[PDB]
C-alpha cells in the first residue's frame, strides 16, 4: 500500500449511473460534415497535437474556428469530440459545430463557434474588480457545469479563457486534455500548463479529480487581482512546487504528502527548503490595491489550498461573497 485514496467531495459517482456509452469514449462513432462547407482564412496557432485556424463557413457566411488534429495517441481524438458532445449547449462551454475530414491532413477537424478574443496579456492589464468578480463567476458555471457532467477539463488558463470584451461574453475552450472522472482511476499527472499545475500533479498524486481545475483557477486568480501573470513563475516542473512552497509554505506541504502517504521526488532534498506560509497582504501594493479586498483575499485563499479536497467546489466558489456585488443574468 503506497498512497492513500482519494475521492471527489462532489459529483463522485455521476459516471458509473449512466450507459457505458456516455464515458466510453472507445467505443464512439464519429459523425462527419462536409469539409467543402469551410474555407480557412488564417492560422491562429499550433500546438503539439493541432494546427488552429480562423475559418469561414461558406454556407452562412459564418466565421468559425477549425482545429486540425494530429495526435499521437490517436485515442484522444474520440475523447475530445465525446467530452465536446456531452458537454454542448451548457453554461459558457465552447460549441462544437461540426467535425469534418481535412483533405490535407486525413486527420478529424474540429469546427467551434468564433470568439472575437481579447488577447489575454492585454486584456488582464484592463480588468476591473468588478470584470474580475464577473468573469470569475463565468468560468465558474463552466466548471460547475462540466464537474456536474463527471468531466474534468485538466487544462484551465488563460488561453483557454476566451473572453470578448467587448460584449462581455466568455468561452472555455480547448478540451483536448479532459477527461472523465471515475473514483479510483489513477490518472496522468502529465496535464495541465507549468504555471498552473495543482500540487497533486507535481508531487506525483494521480488519484485526482474536478478539485485541479479549481487550483487552476485560484492561479488565474491570483494573476489577475495582484497583477503578476502568472503568480506561480516556475522554471520547470519541480521549481514550479518550489515557488508554490515559498507562499503556501512547506509546513503544509508536508502535511498534505503525510496525509496521502506521498513521498516528494528526491530531487526536492535540497532544493526545497523551509517556508513560512505567507499573509496574502504580502503581494498587495499600490499597483494592484484597487483589485483586492477582504473578499477577494478569502475567495483565493479557499482555492489555493495544497490538499485538493480541501479547496471550494465550483457550486461552493459560486457561493462566496466576493460575488455578492455581480449583477446575475438577467
Ligand atoms: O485549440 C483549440 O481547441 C481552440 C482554439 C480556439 C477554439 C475555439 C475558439 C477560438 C476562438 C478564438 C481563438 O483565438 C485563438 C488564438 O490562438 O488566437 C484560438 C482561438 C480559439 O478552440
Amino acid at each position: 500500500s503506497g498512497p492513500v485514496p482519494s475521492r471527489a467531495r462532489v459529483y463522485t459517482d455521476v459516471n458509473t449511473h449512466r450507459p457505458r456509452e456516455y464515458w466510453d469514449y472507445e467505443s464512439h462513432v464519429v459523425e462527419w460534415g462536409n469539409q467543402d462547407d469551410y474555407q480557412l482564412v488564417r492560422k491562429l496557432g499550433r500546438g503539439k497535437y493541432s494546427e488552429v485556424f480562423e475559418a469561414i463557413n461558406i454556407t452562412n457566411n459564418e466565421k468559425v474556428v477549425v482545429k486540425i488534429l494530429k495526435p499521437v495517441k490517436k485515442k484522444k481524438i474520440k475523447r475530445e469530440i465525446k467530452i465536446l458532445e456531452n458537454l454542448r449547449g451548457g453554461p459558457n462551454i465552447i460549441t462544437l459545430a461540426d467535425i469534418v475530414k481535412d483533405p490535407v491532413s486525413r486527420t478529424p477537424a474540429l469546427v467551434f463557434e468564433h470568439v472575437n478574443n481579447t488577447d489575454f496579456k492585454q486584456l488582464y492589464q484592463t480588468l476591473t474588480d468588478y470584470d474580475i468578480r464577473f468573469y470569475m463567476y463565468e468560468i465558474l458555471k463552466a466548471l460547475d457545469y462540466c464537474h456536474s457532467m463527471g468531466i474534468m477539463h485538466r487544462d484551465v488558463k488563460p488561453h483557454n479563457v476566451m473572453i470578448d470584451h467587448e460584449h462581455r461574453k466568455l468561452r472555455l475552450i480547448d478540451w483536448g486534455l479532459a477527461e472523465f472522472y471515475h473514483p479510483g482511476q489513477e490518472y496522468n499527472v502529465r496535464v495541465a500548463s507549468r504555471y498552473f499545475k495543482g500540487p497533486e500533479l507535481l508531487v506525483d498524486y494521480q488519484m485526482y479529480d474536478y478539485s485541479l481545475d479549481m487550483w487552476s483557477l485560484g492561479c488565474m486568480l491570483a494573476s489577475m487581482i495582484f497583477r503578476k501573470e502568472p503568480f506561480f513563475h516556475g522554471h520547470d516542473n519541480y521549481d514550479q512546487l518550489v515557488r508554490i512552497a515559498k507562499v503556501l509554505g512547506t509546513e503544509d506541504l508536508y502535511d498534505y504528502i503525510d496525509k496521502y502517504n506521498i513521498e516528494l521526488d528526491p530531487r526536492f532534498n535540497d532544493i526545497l527548503g523551509r517556508h513560512s506560509r505567507k499573509r496574502w497582504e504580502r503581494f498587495v501594493h499600490s499597483e494592484n490595491q484597487h483589485l483586492v479586498s477582504p473578499e477577494a483575499l478569502d475567495f483565493l485563499d479557499k482555492l489555493l489550498r495544497y490538499d485538493h479536497q480541501s479547496r471550494l467546489t465550483a457550486r461552493e466558489a459560486m457561493e462566496h461573497p466576493y460575488f455578492y456585488t455581480v449583477v446575475k443574468d438577467q
